[PDB]
């Protein structure tokens, strides 16, 4: 296609030349075309093969679920809330112009739940969804128990040495290591089954009731609403900010002021971003809300079939290394053959159940994704004298100090595996969060429940709103968070967590697919994916996006100073958004295949996933002393770290430039501040560019192997704007990008020319490239440098005086550079070509016509179309004569 989708709105998408003009017609309303009411709106849309494939979901929807039973999760189908997300095709079925017409129809089915899953959902309690307005006093959690307190209780670390032993923990030195955070105050917690509220507390520390449901609808909600009132009154805010704005921006649904249960913020958040493959369909899950399932649906399925989502908690991923897993998989609850009706996903064999999926793309039969571990932990739901009641568990597992130093080893360091490890340590006359070492033998770790409650203590699941398993208000959580965490060793590497902030990235085979879509379909018990084409990576926020760390009156969480530039008032919870992959257009030495990759911007920086596309495998190198060679992270400068995250609108790659482009829309802001002030920065956009960087994979001899990570540069690439409302960007090529933009209400193209990695408005080009006189394309005018250039015809006196007239027209016609003599042609852009076409008129003539490139690259004439419709230009035509007949 010669052609750029744009969509106009939620329901219409039409179809754009490279000069900035819509086809005639071409403007759709898909939402009325794939057959679904007016609450359905476009989620996201991708071609493959020529046909369009858009992603829709209904702002009708409405999910329940019923703890007993066995068909746990279905829609509200009283009312009017059946009303699954829907991924359909469209094919153009004609030759001039675009006319859609729907192929294939395919239903979003609710997921499976298994018997074993339902003890787990029961009583599984989501954190409410980090906003824009979401501080790191707001996240900050009342610190719990200590391992000493759980295990011997109110009685001493004088008896501390005596005792460890009695609780499997020999040789632990850290008896002041928290077990987690108390769920009492806080982020609002909530079953699948309740609703989250619009408050969020300032201080969580304080003012949240945490998952004190009944606490919060009796005295707390009363005082955040006398606080926090929604705008018309205007309040102090003293204790809570009110998102309500903020929440509907990022998709959570509403009946008037009350957001809908969480299950249903879930399926609409689940069904966010698509891929497809020759085979498949793969749909998955938003930036903004831990995602729990996706859609595998086979391209094949019957005409009316229900495609059922997989469960992460049944995907097992390759975090790397098997202890890599275990790291997440211990801290997501208490396993025990001994302990009764105490159901987390730990001890009901699952996995990682949640990810903040970055997004999804497919290269060739391959699916790509990324995205960050949302924190799930076991908490203590237990009623009466239990220790560590209300409280979540959940502890530091960064890598000690005295780790062989050498990714492999870091990553396996036994430091926190099975329990609590880290909190605060001074050696010498000096400090550390972490633990000094990994005396009488091997520093053992264990689960923070006591050795008597094993039996009678009920340890269920909770998952996270961000990428943080530990929210506990001390040092460390903000060192982990931040990335802070340094040995003190000669070259001083940097100390990862296992459990914060990770990370992960993967592509997936056809085969790989298969498996989730059999999981997805397990009658009975669950079945089981393995994804084994993936990998983590600790990803903590640049700690230069907060002020103020005391070392050289330790800074927690409660008292962290945010200065983040991206668009969060939070400096602490990483996020992501745009994954991206591309083919390079650089050739590969023969006989190997086409190189690709993928971007994906994270809070400072943008990674580079490299694959090897021998074996559709991630890029690796034999050495495991250097870091898995599939991941790159290069960090921003001050122009992209300006750019709000929470904008993005899309993303593209060009394979001719090899370049993505990442737009972000400011008219996507929420209309009121957490303090209900109306928000008025919401004009404008901004592009970011990214590129590849370093050695690429089979250059020549020499890179068939290596063992750096090729990368990535994002470059705020000047195309911005604070006052225009943007229609759209054309990347027509690496040296023009065209914007449609109103000031008014009306449609204006901007031309963008790209000075040594600079775009930069050309008023003129924007002037030429604007007067199309209501045409498809520029005008052209003989006596002007316009879009076109200027083409001068010789005279035809030129033909004596050059004695081309003993010349035969057909000898001419078959010399173009002859008449490549017939014009001189000045360029509007540098390096912008010029050619004639030739057409014999008579035995003594001929006419020529020039043919011109655009911005694009492209060279029209007379005859171009776009989408089969004639440009009709308006190219001269030029007679010479005078010719021989030999
Ligand atoms: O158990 C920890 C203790 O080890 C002993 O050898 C020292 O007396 C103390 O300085 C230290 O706090
Ligand atoms: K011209």
């Amino acid at each position: 296609a010669n052609t750029f989708l744009v969509k106009e709105d939620s329901k219409n998408v039409t179809a754009y030349t490279p000069f900035a003009t819509p086809i005639t017609d071409s403007k759709s309303d898909l939402v009325s075309l794939a057959q679904l009411d007016s609450s359905y709106q476009i989620a996201d849309q991708t071609i493959h093969n020529t046909n369009l494939f858009v992603l829709f979901k209904s702002r009708d929807v409405k999910v329940k679920y019923e703890s007993s039973g066995s068909n746990n999760i279905s829609f509200d189908s009283t009312s009017q809330g059946e009303k699954p997300s829907y991924v359909v095709e469209f094919t153009n079925s004609t030759n001039i112009g675009i006319k859609w017409t729907m192929v294939k129809k395919y239903q979003l089915d609710v997921p499976n739940v298994s018997s074993d899953m339902n003890q787990v959902l029961k009583n599984l309690i989501l954190e409410q969804p980090l906003t824009k307005y979401t501080l790191n006093s707001s996240l900050a959690k009342e610190k719990g128990k200590t391992q000493r307190e759980v295990h011997l209780g109110s009685g001493q670390a004088n008896q501390w040495t005596s005792q460890r032993n009695q609780h499997d923990l020999n040789n632990n030195p850290s008896p002041n290591a928290s077990t987690g955070f108390k769920l009492t105050t806080g982020n609002a917690y909530r079953k699948l089954s309740e609703s989250w509220p619009i408050y969020e507390p300032i201080d969580g520390t304080k003012q949240g009731k945490g998952k004190d449901s009944s606490g919060w609808s009796s005295t707390e909600e009363n005082e955040a609403k006398n606080d926090a009132p929604s705008v018309s009154s205007s309040g102090t805010f003293n204790k809570y900010l009110n998102t309500k704005q903020a929440l509907e921006s990022i998709g959570i649904l509403f009946d008037d002021q009350t957001p809908r249960n969480v299950i249903t913020q879930l399926y609409y958040a689940s069904t966010s971003k698509l891929a497809v493959t020759n085979n498949h369909i793969v749909v998955m899950g938003n930036s903004f809300l831990p995602s729990m399932w996706y859609w595998v649906v086979e391209r094949s399925a019957q005409e009316n079939a229900s495609n059922k989502p997989t469960w992460f908690a049944n995907t097992n991923l390759d975090w790397g290394e098997d202890k890599q897993k275990q790291f997440v998989e211990n801290q997501l609850g208490y396993k025990e053959t001994t302990s009764t009706n105490s159901h987390n996903f730990h001890s009901k064999s699952f996995t990682q159940p949640a990810y903040l999926i970055s997004g999804i793309d497919s290269v060739n039969d391959q699916i790509i994704f990324s995205g960050f571990k949302a924190g799930s932990v076991g908490y203590d739901s237990s009623s009466s004298s239990s220790s560590t009641k209300d409280q979540a568990l959940a502890w530091s597992t960064t890598t000690s100090l005295d780790s062989k130093t050498g990714y492999k080893d870091l990553v396996t360091n036994d430091t926190g595996l099975n329990g609590p490890i880290n909190g605060s340590f001074s050696i010498q006359d000096t400090f550390s969060f972490v633990v000094p070492y990994s005396t009488t033998g091997p520093i053992k770790t264990a689960y923070p429940v006591k050795k008597d409650q094993k039996s009678t203590v009920k340890i269920n699941s909770l998952i996270n709103a961000t990428p943080l398993n530990s929210y506990g208000d001390e040092g460390i959580g903000v060192f982990d968070a931040l990335g802070l965490n340094y040995n003190f060793k000669s070259n001083q590497e940097r100390l990862p967590s296992r459990t914060d902030q990770i990370f992960v990235y993967g592509i997936v085979s056809p085969n790989e697919l298969r498996s989730a879509k059999s999981s997805a379909d397990s009658t009975g018990s669950d079945t089981k994916v393995n994804w084994s084409n993936t990998q983590s990576r600790y990803l903590p926020v640049p700690y230069n996006y907060s002020e103020g760390i005391i070392d050289a009156s330790v800074t927690t969480f409660s008292g962290l100073k945010s200065i983040a530039p991206d668009g969060f008032a939070n400096s602490i919870a990483n996020f992501s958004v745009g994954l991206k992959a591309g083919i390079d257009p650089n050739p590969v030495m023969s006989g190997k295949k086409a190189n690709y990759g993928a971007v994906v911007l994270t809070r400072g920086g943008v990674v580079r996933l490299n694959f090897n596309p021998g074996n559709d495998s991630l890029l690796s190198t034999t050495d495991n002393n250097i870091a898995p060679i599939s991941f790159s992270f290069t960090p921003f400068t001050a122009a992209e770290s300006a750019v709000d995250l929470t904008t993005f609108k899309e993303v593209t790659y060009n394979q001719e430039s090899g370049l993505w482009s990442y737009i972000f829309d400011s008219s996507l802001k929420p209309s009121h501040d957490g303090k209900q002030t109306p928000v008025t920065d919401n004009m404008g956009f901004s592009v970011i560019t990214v590129s590849r960087t370093g050695i690429e994979l089979n250059q020549d001899q020499a890179t068939t192997t290596l063992d750096v990570a090729p990368s990535a540069l994002a470059v705020q690439s000047g195309i911005q704007s604070t006052t225009q409302t943007l229609t759209g960007v054309l990347p027509l090529s690496e040296e023009f990008s065209a914007v449609i933009a109103k000031d008014s209400d009306q449609n204006k193209i901007d031309i963008y020319k790209n000075n040594n990695g600079l775009f930069e408005i050309d008023t003129q080009l924007s002037n030429s490239v604007a007067t199309n006189n209501g045409g498809l394309a520029p005008s052209y005018t003989e006596n002007r440098v316009d879009a076109w250039g200027k083409v001068e015809f010789a005279d035809n006196s030129v033909l004596q005086a050059r004695n081309l007239v003993d010349k035969t027209v057909d000898e001419i016609i078959n010399t173009p550079e002859i008449l490549n003599s017939f014009f001189r042609f000045t360029p509007a852009f540098e390096d912008q070509k010029a050619t004639l076409v030739a057409t014999k008129q008579s035995d003594t003539s001929l006419s020529v016509s020039p043919r011109i490139q655009f911005l694009d690259g492209n060279f029209y004439d007379l005859n171009s179309t776009i989408a089969g419709v004639p440009l009709n230009i308006g190219f001269p035509s030029r007679v010479f004569a005078g010719f021989a007949a030999l």
